[PDB]
């Protein structure tokens, strides 16, 4: 039935870099493989004059060493042929946090309440993903109306990731 092969995954149409900036605050997420950011995580992203998306990240994480560290992360984008699918080449202020370069797809957004983020780093040999994450963004640190967490829901089926986010506190802790 459901096709979960990343190549078919619709995104946002006709994304709008300019009308996506500004403050998102995470409220759900899909972790991946190894270390992640944990919690109080809000990320700020920004175009410049010349059309270039990038944005900073704050959140907590654990590093190997079990310390709970404040991570003040940086990606730049790379836009491709679909305007919803960038390459996030990014990196944090520390030199001990990890550095990498994702895939990084608006798979929906209504602009002003909530963004569906996702990831894939690694496809299977079937088109699935086998190691994924995904971020539900919001504009308000509040809760989602029932109809925003409906599409949403419908976003994360799409994706095959139903059932597998956990919520995300905003408790202090971060800059
Ligand atoms: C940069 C950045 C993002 C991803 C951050 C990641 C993937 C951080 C991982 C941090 C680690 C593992 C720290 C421990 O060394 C998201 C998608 C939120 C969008 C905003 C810009």
């Amino acid at each position: 039935e459901r096709d979960c092969r990343v190549s078919s995954f619709r995104v946002k149409e006709n994304f709008d870099k300019a009308r996506f900036a500004g403050t998102w605050y995470a409220m759900a997420k899909k972790d991946p493989e190894g270390l992640f950011l944990q919690d109080n995580i809000v990320a700020e992203f920004s175009v410049d004059e010349n059309g270039h998306m990038s944005a900073t990240a704050k959140g907590r994480v654990r590093l190997l060493n079990n310390w709970d560290v404040c991570a003040d992360m940086v990606g730049t984008f790379t836009d491709t042929e679909d305007p919803a699918k960038f390459k996030m080449k990014y990196w944090g202020v520390a030199s001990f946090l990890q550095k990498g370069n994702d895939d990084h797809w608006i798979i929906d957004t209504d602009y002003e309440t909530f963004a569906v983020q996702y990831s894939c780093r690694l496809l299977n040999l079937d088109g699935t993903c086998a190691d994924s994450y995904s971020f539900v963004f919001a504009r308000d640190p509040s809760g989602f109306s029932p109809e925003v967490q409906k599409i949403v829901r419908q976003r994360q089926e799409e994706l095959c990731l139903a059932r597998q986010y956990r919520l995300i506190p905003h408790n202090g802790y971060c800059d």
